């Protein structure tokens, strides 16, 4: 395991800025009951050899979830009974997912862009766009 050699490798904690992130919940037909408001998250991305993993946790909703990717390469993933393709790219020095979730007709753009210290999220879908900060952690 690897924790460097990207800036957007490294554990992450959710911060209290967050932006237009409703709207795009309500984009993907998702409900605010349960997927809505600013509730703790992690995200943690290391090298693993030839691959990366991506684990996304958030505690309050017993959610946990290891990715595993490699640059350039499709892969699947599951959330429920909703199956999830992805695949990473890198745009110089951020990182980037192009997300089908065929069940749904939805692509889902993914960017990680660390600005120092800071990892700034930006998730798009058709034109509705939200933003999320998070923090090293520790
Ligand atoms: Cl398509
Ligand atoms: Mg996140
Ligand atoms: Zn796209």
């Amino acid at each position: 395991s690897e924790w460097t050699g990207k800036s957007w490798m490294g554990k992450w904690e959710s911060t209290d800025r967050i932006e237009n992130f409703d709207a795009f919940i309500s984009a993907l037909g998702l409900p605010l009951e349960q997927y809505g408001g600013n509730h703790k998250t992690f995200h943690k991305i290391w090298k693993e050899g030839d691959h990366y993993h991506h684990q996304i946790s958030v505690p309050d909703k017993n959610y946990k979830n290891d990715v595993n990717f490699k640059l350039n390469e499709e892969g699947t993933t599951q959330h429920n009974n909703t199956e999830i393709k992805y695949k990473y790219t890198e745009d110089g020095g951020n990182l980037k997912a192009e997300v089908h979730v065929p069940s749904r007709n939805k692509v889902i753009h993914d960017e990680y862009k660390v600005n120092g210290d800071e990892l700034e999220k930006t998730y798009k879908v058709g034109d509705v766009t939200a933003k999320r900060w998070y923090k090293k952690s520790s």
